[PDB]
C-alpha cells in the first residue's frame, strides 16, 4: 500500500515515539499487523510495516479506516553520509551546476549525478544547482551504495562514519554487484582490522580496459585516507 505522505515509521504506535525511519510520499509498505494507538487526524490505528516500526495508518492508502487484518500482540535507515566524504566524492566528481546544452547520450550534473534523460528535468532542483542541492541529490543518490553496503558488511562488524562513508563513495564509483563480490567485503566479514583490509584492497580498484588509471590510483588513495581518519561515532550498523 502506497503511503500517502512523508510518513514517520516510529518504534511504537505514538506520535511520542522515536522515529526508526521516514517513508517518502508513494512508497510501499507491507502491513504485518495492526494496533491502536495515538489519534492521527480521527483514526487510532497504526500499522506495523516490513521494517517492524510502526506508522499511522491514516497516511496509508489501503481502501480501509477500521483494522482489517492481524493485531499486534524497527530497521534503522543508513546514516547520510558526513561532510568529509561530501567533500572527498566533489573532489572526484567534480560540480556540474547544469546539464551540457545538447549532449550526445546522457549527461550529468551536481555531485556524478548521472541523469535518466538529456534535460535531466527530472532532478528535483532549479539549475543550475548550488553546492547545497548538488550535496541533497548527492545525498539521495548515495542511499542505494550506503544500503549495499551497510547490507553486505554483517553487523558484527562496526565501521565508524569515516570508514563507512569511504566504503560508500567507492561502492558509488564501482557499483554493488562489485562491492556484493569484493575481497574487502569477505575480508571485513571475517573479522579482519578493518583499516588494515582498506588500506590493502581499495588499492587494487585501480584497472579500466586492462589499464592502470592515475586518477583511479588517485582515488582509492583518497578513499584508504577517509577510511582510516579516526572517529568515535559509529555507522554501520545503523542506530537509532
Ligand atoms: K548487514
Amino acid at each position: 500500500y502506497p503511503v500517502k505522505t512523508d510518513l514517520h515509521c516510529r518504534s511504537s504506535p505514538s506520535t511520542s515515539a522515536s522515529i526508526v525511519r521516514t517513508y517518502s510520499s508513494g512508497t510501499e509498505v507491507q502491513i504485518q499487523c495492526q494496533t491502536t494507538g495515538t489519534s492521527v487526524q480521527g483514526s487510532n490505528v497504526w500499522d506495523k510495516t516490513q521494517h517492524g516500526c510502526y506508522v499511522a495508518d491514516y497516511y496509508v492508502k489501503t481502501g480501509h479506516s477500521g483494522i482489517f487484518t492481524t493485531k499486534c500482540g524497527g530497521s534503522c535507515k543508513p546514516p547520510p553520509i558526513n561532510a568529509a566524504t561530501v567533500a572527498l566524492i566533489k573532489e572526484f566528481e567534480g560540480f556540474v551546476p547544469k546539464p551540457a546544452p545538447d549532449p550526445i547520450g546522457l549527461p550529468t550534473v551536481g555531485y556524478g549525478h548521472l541523469c535518466k534523460t538529456k534535460g535531466c528535468k527530472e532532478v528535483p532542483y532549479s539549475f543550475p544547482l548550488t553546492q547545497e542541492t548538488a550535496t541533497k541529490l548527492l545525498q539521495s543518490d548515495i542511499k542505494t551504495f550506503t544500503s549495499c553496503v551497510s547490507n553486505y558488511v554483517k553487523d558484527s562488524v562496526k565501521l565508524n562514519d569515516n570508514q563507512y562513508g569511504a566504503l560508500a563513495s567507492w561502492a558509488f564509483n564501482v557499483g554493488c554487484g562489485n562491492v556484493q563480490t569484493s575481497s574487502l567485503i569477505k575480508r571485513l566479514n571475517a573479522g579482519e582490522n578493518p583499516n588494515t583490509v582498506a588500506a590493502q584492497e581499495l588499492p587494487k580498484w585501480k584497472y579500466a580496459g586492462g589499464k592502470v588509471m592515475p586518477g583511479l590510483v588517485r582515488r582509492r588513495n583518497a578513499e584508504v585516507a577517509l577510511f582510516k581518519k579516526p572517529s568515535s561515532v559509529q555507522a554501520h550498523p545503523p542506530k537509532c
